């Protein structure tokens, strides 16, 4: 009845998202067309600074990819980044 992940991408300005675009493409080989492998997010998370553990990143994906796609895109990965840091949940 509120959805907090909707604002997560609504707070990032095009000038900000572009920052991830440069790194996101670092691991998008395959996965539909513009998605990375849940196993690559690790190197992508510590690439900008955030160094979360893989034990928590995998679980989240299981709840994010109900279809077990095993691959996130700029639409899913973003939710994981705003869900790892703080501020506005």
């Amino acid at each position: 009845m509120d959805d907090i992940y909707k604002a997560a991408v609504e707070q990032l300005t095009e000038e900000q998202k572009n920052e991830f675009k440069a790194a996101f493409d670092i691991f998008v080989l395959g996965a539909e067309d513009g998605c990375i492998s849940t196993k690559e997010l690790g190197k992508v998370m510590r690439m900008l600074g955030q160094n979360p553990t893989p034990e928590e990143l995998q679980e989240m994906i299981d709840e994010v990819d109900e279809d077990g796609s095993g691959t996130v895109d700029f639409d899913e990965f973003l939710v994981m980044m705003v869900r790892c840091m703080k501020d506005d949940s």
